[PDB]
């Protein structure tokens, strides 16, 4: 596998992201509690995913560049901006998990219910996104494509947040009016918050890394990555309830959370009226017994069944427009990235 | 006064700062719901300042720059870069209100204590942040000084962080502990968490478009704007207390929030060892009768006449650093700034 071989070689980068990171401090020992602070939300926030963000920038570029372009520091740049990735990540996730209060992440606690951390973890969660910039202006400034990488990552930002905004508008606590949960709008939802960071990001970075800046390139790019990046979220969804928490790290809490899920919007495409008062009077509630009636209507609709049929659909439909868009890119690289997400 | 003078021209701006920003929509109605927010967010957020940060851009713009360059277009770039740091400011004091569990803000209900809003509101301070670079790239992307301006509002925003990080590490709750209240931690933790992007950043941005990049122009113009930095954040902690709320618009959380404010810091340097146990024993406490105690014993020591003599001595000195450092700059943009903030 592609992304096991790069893996070792990315995971110990780490370690000297955290290293020019905290020598800051050397120039300013005012500040050092500051620099021990940000080492440790770095060290509790940036690591034990599965890093398929990060990766995915430097598997694209390795397949991107001219082997003979490929010396030690160019390497390092691609780890660095894969690093990137993964505190963009971070910084999302650290925030996102105060705003949908949930217990875990990655198998801990939430940064935020550690004791003594709290409401300070929202000035923690900025300084992920701020080290994004200085890691980028210390390997990246003199080359070409620095301004084409910032411009990508606060762009890719300001479209997160925007899907963001759309989730939590969709999802009033206390006021469950289920007609706002549409497929339309859900689609819209998923592509926002999730599917231009996820997957367009870490490919056109890669690409904007390798010279290809073409208008045409990165749109046929999109075509495909974003339709991966939906069926991402949809697996996301499924998971929030069917999923073991021991093995995706986190508790589930869409339907505590009122949220716009893929199952809910399921659920009500094939609800008797009867079925969906029963939605109506158990979801958006934090009872453990009201959670339980709605899991058992999901059942009931054999809802798994319906999710693996799409996972089936949506496999053959991302194969689909690999065949017509990956040109004049590799398709490897779209291929390598469909494996690692859907098996 | 050279303030009241672009202060109309400034404020109307605003208008079009919202209309651009809200014409994403244009292209995409799909976020439509997102764009309302964003709009709500920007008009309670925003507005209703002193704009002292914006309207210095623009002051010193046009103190710097031969009046034949002033056209319409390099004035409408202006007045934008001037409303960039004021939405980082309404970035900043969004989730500083939240960390700081405080009421109102600019005479108002602190945004995330507004009913329906909530902990949402972190997304929609990042949201603000965010609009700084459309902002940019909207307006200056083709001039000489567009990546400067970039990388200053990057970097004056991780400054901020950091101090933020300082401020809240230093006032840890329900953990009284006096002696980290030391002026030598006071003085770091105001000059990351104010002085920066309140003195420096508007200046500075101001330079970068007139094309003073050079490293010591800057250096000069920090070692004013940074002590006048000091003195802002220290009025603006003899005000928590002994401010009305009615003129400063916001409620004083300092000591129920156990912060390293000057007040407490010029406390302990008065102190017989019997007030500092009645510091001890009523500080970081959210009892208004144990507020009220530290507020006497305040006034015992005469600080709000201490608070006095350091505004003189302060006024004193950075005139003084006017006169040494201010060339080749005019000295106008320097006085304007000092008369603004000291009367
Ligand atoms: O990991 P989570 O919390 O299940 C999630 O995928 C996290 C997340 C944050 C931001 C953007 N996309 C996903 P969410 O959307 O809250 O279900
Ligand atoms: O307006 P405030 O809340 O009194 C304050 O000045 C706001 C603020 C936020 C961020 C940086 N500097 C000041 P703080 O430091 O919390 O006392
Ligand atoms: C956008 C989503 C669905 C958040 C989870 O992403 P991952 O499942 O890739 O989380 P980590 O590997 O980074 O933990
Ligand atoms: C950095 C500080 C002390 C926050 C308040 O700044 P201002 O007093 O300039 O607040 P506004 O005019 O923007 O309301
Ligand atoms: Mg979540
Ligand atoms: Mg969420
Ligand atoms: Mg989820
Ligand atoms: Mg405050
Ligand atoms: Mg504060
Ligand atoms: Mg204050």
């Amino acid at each position: 596998d592609v992304y096991a071989q790069e893996k070792q070689d990315f995971v110990q980068h780490f370690s000297q992201i955290v290293r020019v990171l905290t020598e800051d401090e050397m120039g300013h020992p005012e500040i050092g509690d500051a620099i021990a602070r940000l080492k440790e939300v770095l060290e509790y926030n940036a690591i034990g995913g599965k890093y398929n963000r990060g990766l995915t920038v430097v598997v694209a570029f390795r397949e991107l560049v001219e082997p003979r372009k490929q010396d030690a520091d160019s390497l390092q740049r691609a780890w660095t901006v894969g690093w990137c990735v993964e505190l963009l990540q971070a910084f999302f996730l650290v925030a996102d998990d105060i705003m949908d209060s949930s217990l875990t992440r990655r198998g801990q606690i939430c940064w935020y219910q550690k004791p003594g951390v709290g409401l300070d973890a929202i000035n923690d969660a900025n300084l992920l996104e701020a080290c994004i910039y200085r890691l980028l202006k210390l390997y990246c400034r003199e080359q070409p494509y620095y301004l084409n990488l910032i411009e990508l990552f606060l762009q890719s930002s300001y479209q997160t947040e925007i899907g963001q905004t759309l989730d939590l508008l969709t999802a009033p606590q206390g006021n469950v009016d289920l007609v706002r949960f549409t497929e339309k709008r859900y689609k819209s939802i998923v592509k926002y918050k999730t599917a231009f960071y996820s997957f367009y990001l870490p490919i056109a970075a890669a690409m904007y890394m390798a010279g290809i800046d073409g208008e045409k390139e990165h749109a046929n790019a999109k075509k495909i990555l974003l339709e991966m990046g939906e069926f991402f979220q949809i697996q996301d969804d499924y998971l929030d309830l069917f999923g073991d928490p021991s093995v995706t790290g986190k508790i589930g809490t869409d339907i505590q959370d009122n949220k716009c899920s893929w199952l809910v919007v399921q659920c009500l495409q094939r609800a008797t009226p009867e079925q969906y008062q029963i939605l109506k009077e158990n979801y958006g509630q934090k009872e453990a017994e009201k959670v339980a009636r709605v899991k058992a209507l999901y059942e009931e609709l054999d809802l798994p069944a319906v999710f693996l049929q799409y996972e089936e659909d949506s496999y053959s439909h991302i194969m689909a427009l690999i065949e017509q868009y990956a040109a004049p890119l590799p398709p490897a690289v779209f291929l390598g990235l469909a494996r690692k997400i859907y098996k």
